[PDB]
């Protein structure tokens, strides 16, 4: 066909039927049940399917009941796995396990493992880079007349997963613990807030309901994904990432950060990736609308899925759309005010990433382990993408020369803001260099439980350590930018804000000291703003300069009250507050920088159970939030959610007058043992991205 | 909420400055210009020692990095100790100096280096005429000028004059440009020549054909910024040589319905043209902006031809490379599968990979910071896509220099291009229970050749050295070893030597095949040799076995045997596909040593080509008559023949139809052409019809002043 002799195969659905003719079977048995010795084995005993699931690498039993006794001496069979439209032994779409006397690692085969009157026990391992998917399973006997096969058989469908409990296999991962939390674990919770008051929130990823693992391959199916590469983590990663973020009636999610959300469910409801992939499976359209944390919960599930230990990541005070270069410009004005018609570029509070495991034998060797993708997009090489899977290796070492996108992620976390006040003259000056505040706390969910785990040490050195400026001094030689020549760059000036609850005052304080032996005359300027998480301004709620006087040795602070009315006007979405606060010291002209974000606290939703906290046995759950706000919310969407023990639901109040509570009783079956959670969350036409949850322990 | 302002990402998109732009408090005898001179015209100092006179562009055109002329008249003559001015750059709707989409250029004592800077060279009454230097960094683009004066109070500035807009290409003459070249005759070659050669055919007989790259015709600049436009580029990318090929080359083969063709080797071509028609990079990048969606249709050397256009346009020096026996679609593979039966045939079932006779893919020159030292220069960029990391995108840029090496660990996509061209033949048997077993390994076909046009003319320049070391030498060997570590991959691992030669016949014509056999050992052997003919596309992908030959032959101890065959025209005329390739399998069984030889060679059939010649004044600005001939070489009828005739600075691409041509008939076509560039010139033509295609023909004429 003039561009190739057979078409790609990239589909697992596409099958062809192989032909039943160019001894024979009566009966093939796979020990699947969830209790099974080949389930628990393969720790696939979790998965709500209803067919054997291994992982590769792995030897597996299966049984083969012939018409007749197998006689060795005139009697010649195959197991075949065959995927998509047009397997190919070549391409390893086509895999004939032959029997063996012994089983070698790394390759394909079956030890006749016994045999009794007509039938046939067997142990059959797979390749440890075997493609990952749901293969066709058949028997072929091989007749000096041509192969006799067997015919279309849907319950012998076997699933075959990648397996970081196989040493052979790139996702080895040598730690049950590790294994457990990055792959087994199908809860989990996603940190954010600010630097000073770290929120969290449980999110479910819920990898073994019912369903998903099926779209994970939809997912791919959908990306047009060539079948002989899913058995890549790398390639898998590559390509997974980039499905998450809809590039027009494309992806997975749309994304979008317009408070109002105009026509779908806000980022802020969503409880976990399950009711998003199964209605982007039945919808077969993008969800709206999702953002980096949504966009972080669902990448992870089909990781997790599929066998590649991912989990989420938080960086604060991210430094997004950094196109690779190292500084963020700050425009002052000639008296020392942030100038806001130049000031165009802004910190995110916060930001949420992927990390996946695998080893990278497309690089040199010891950037293997963790790889950083990050799903929202941002310009790099080729233009506006997901970046990664970079090496968190490299990224702390600066190696930004290895692929993939290392130098936007290092950006991420290494950028400096530079306080640059341009002249009324149309002329420029640097005045200061904030090298500490991007990247100032990364951090991840524990082993143990729900806890935080501050894992900043893996991207970066501890500053002033010379491998610190090592890593700028490489980042610096293979694509890092830093386009402004920072030469020359005693008052030690602070500030702190208190933080509190949604619709309360609060005070920030301002602290000058100096160290020197004489006096200034400080004039400073308070600047308070409403912004998004992503650190952008929709107002500037209060404004305010202050006239110090610093005697020599001196520590004076002053206390300014930010009232609730202040800003109760204008929130957004989030609580977020930013604050900047500049000085000039008349004397010398120095320039003083310094800026905040805090987020208001919002009350939390309330779960309660009554009941038989037995599997199979009904459980009442009871869902309550109180508005507390002096307004009436309207539309209010409460959320529900608790993998196996509920199925995601929600419910609607048309509205809700100021200070009453609603409650939600729904009776659950839960269908899983041991601890479980119940997540809840709520989202209305103003007030959202309110959150509860509870530790049920289901008994059997 | 997810960024301030909007991405800058159109150059066609555009900001309205305000004239008057005052603040605070309080005539205005500032100084207001009362015209701008940008001493552009094709004559003038700027256009030429900027190298762009020749672009067929009214606006000023000018490479980054050197300065330029300008003289802004003023209402009052120009006081230095009062007034301050200074001129505005802008580019796309949301310009921003943070990011060089606003750039301010103030007067300077004396310009310094890679930054901007005007200075005042000459005061005449009531005029400042300032010698204007760009950044080596500036991006690649049509932008705004305007005059803007300073008072106190705030600025006065100049209105929208859309005369006055200016191009700043990339720049391979200045030492600080990314894409500098350091002499004169390979910048003239690889980026002020908009004609080029295209070598196709097969290693045993090298075809070329004249390509029209036509950079400098009317409407192609700006076509090349609307592509940059459609695939929404940033702004701030396109000063870097490397995010304009890697996008760029993304945007050559329409994915869905979003890139410049459609790529399709089905031999219908349903609805458009077919890729052979083609005679230059003009009409289909013209006919993309009009429709503004993808052109049909187009193959490999036809993405190289509109890409190469794409890239000397904006400046950057660019070539086709024909690499014969190519590996497509390796998958970083190094090896090729062809299957045998137990008999010695060829398995034309399992066999389902190919060689392409031949494929084209562009290089282009940067350096590249991004990558250690020592990979600048000519990069690899393929975009005739295949999966790669991402997975059915075009490939590049790979630096060349990392590919000779096997350093695969450098992006972009550098294992897939290797193995484009370092790959391995393996023939295996498939024995009839189901195993296989590796007869021998071919490693010398795929890669023979890599080949460029040269820089004095038409002749070709082998370059196969730049991509590898010889075959055999410890070089070649390390390279594969670094490869094969960092992405490489390389799954499986009696002399009586034999060969064919294939006479190359024309097309209609008997030919011969001639197998030669020779014993070295002192043993009568015994060969049943088998001999396969396939009609092939270009790509490799067959159609159809036309003839099958089986025989045995015994060898003599220290011997030779020379045996023939005769193909005749009638056994393949029925079934000939375009470009007219025929491929041959020679295998063969020693059943003594039961040891199996193979072999496979290519022929194209040569088809005559087209007459053009010149009648009349060859003169600049004086008709000439143009004369293009073609005789039906077939004993048949050729229905809804397509002539093309093209000759960047000559005449505009022009087709003309034909309802039929009688077999062994002529046809003559009479245009007059009115030269309007001088010196050596040339003139293509093309022929493409329902019957016969991929017949060319071209033409050099010297026009006078
Ligand atoms: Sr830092
Ligand atoms: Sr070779």
């Amino acid at each position: 066909g003039g561009r190739r002799a057979v078409p790609p195969n990239n589909s697992n659905a596409a099958e062809d039927d192989l032909p039943t003719v160019e001894l024979n079977v009566t009966s093939v048995h796979l020990f699947k049940e969830r209790w099974d010795t080949n389930k628990v084995d393969h720790h696939t005993d979790k998965y709500e399917n209803n067919k054997l699931i291994v992982r590769r690498g792995q030897s597996f039993y299966v049984q083969i009941d012939f018409s007749r006794p197998y006689d060795p001496r005139r009697d010649l069979f195959r197991v075949e796995y065959v995927i998509g439209r047009y397997p190919q032994e070549n391409k390893g779409t086509y895999i004939p396990v032959p029997i063996v006397s012994e089983l070698q690692s790394g390759k394909w085969g079956a030890k006749i493992v016994m045999r009794e009157d007509r039938s046939v026990r067997l142990s059959i391992q797979s390749s440890p880079k075997c493609i990952v998917g749901k293969f066709r399973m058949y028997v072929a006997v091989w007749t000096p007349y041509g192969v006799l096969r067997t015919s279309r058989n849907p319950e012998t469908d076997t699933y075959i997963l990648f397996n970081p409990w196989c040493e052979d296999d790139a996702v080895y991962l040598d730690n049950e613990k590790e294994r457990e939390e990055y792959v087994l674990n199908d809860i989990g919770v996603i940190f954010y807030g600010e630097v000073n008051d770290i929120k969290t929130r449980s999110w479910s990823y819920g990898q073994f309901e019912d369903g998903i693992l099926d779209t994970c391959l939809y997912v791919m199916d959908r990306a047009q994904m060539d079948l002989s590469g899913r058995g890549n983590p790398i390639k898998v990663s590559r390509v997974g990432s980039a499905m998450v973020n809809a590039k027009d009636d494309e992806g997975v999610l749309v994304g979008s950060w317009d408070n109002i959300y105009a026509y779908g469910v806000p980022p802020s409801a969503w409880t976990g990736s399950v009711d998003i992939l199964l209605e982007y499976r039945s919808s077969e359209n993008p969800v709206r609308y999702g953002q980096c944390w949504v966009f972080a919960g669902v990448f992870n599930t089909f990781l997790r899925c599929l066998g590649i230990p991912a989990r989420i990541v938080t960086n604060y005070f991210s430094a997004h759309d950094n196109d690779a270069n190292l500084q963020m410009d700050i425009f002052l004005e000639e008296d020392g005010n942030v100038n806001s018609k130049l000031t165009k570029d802004s910190v995110w509070n916060y930001h949420c990433w992927n990390e996946a495991w695998m080893t990278r034998p497309d690089l040199p060797v010891g950037f293997g382990g963790w790889q950083a993708v990050d799903s929202t997009p941002q310009e790099n090489s080729d233009g506006m993408y997901r970046c990664g899977p970079a090496s968190v290796q490299a990224i702390k070492h600066g190696h930004v020369c290895f692929q993939f996108d290392a130098p936007f992620v290092f950006a991420e976390v290494n950028s400096d803001l530079i306080y640059i006040t341009a002249k009324k003259d149309g002329t420029h000056v640097v005045e200061n260099v904030d090298a500490t505040h991007i990247g100032k706390l990364i951090v991840t969910k524990q082993i143990g439980g729900d806890g935080m785990m501050d894992i900043t040490d893996t991207y970066k050195f501890q500053e002033g350590q010379e491998e610190e400026r090592l890593a700028l001094e490489t980042a610096l030689m293979y694509g890092a930018k830093k386009p402004l020549n920072t030469e020359g760059v005693n008052v030690d000036m602070d500030f702190e804000v208190e933080n509190a609850v949604l619709g309360k005052d609060f005070k920030l304080s301002i602290t000058f000291r100096n160290n020197s032996h004489n006096r200034y005359t400080i004039t400073a300027y308070l600047s308070a703003n409403i912004t998004f998480y992503t650190g952008v301004p929709k107002a500037e709620f209060k404004k305010e300069t202050f006239d110090v006087t610093l005697e020599p040795l001196s520590f004076k602070k002053e206390a300014v009250l930010i009232q609730a009315g202040e800003y109760m006007g204008q929130l957004l979405e989030q609580a977020s507050l930013h604050f900047f606060v500049t000085a000039r010291i008349n004397e010398t002209r120095d320039v003083l920088a310094k800026q905040k974000s805090t987020v208001l606290t919002i009350p939390e939703i309330i779960i309660k159970v009554r009941g038989t906290q037995v599997v199979g046995s009904d459980m009442t759950v009871t869902v309550e939030f109180t508005n507390p706000l002096k307004e009436t919310l309207r539309n209010v969407w409460v959320h529900l959610d608790g993998p196996g023990v509920t199925r995601p639901m929600k419910k609607m109040f048309r509205e809700i007058r100021p200070n009453s509570t609603v409650q939600w009783e729904e009776v659950c079956r839960p269908w899983v043992s041991g601890h479980r959670k119940l997540i809840a969350s709520m989202s209305s036409d103003s007030l959202r991205h309110v959150y509860g949850e509870l530790d049920v322990q289901i008994q059997r």
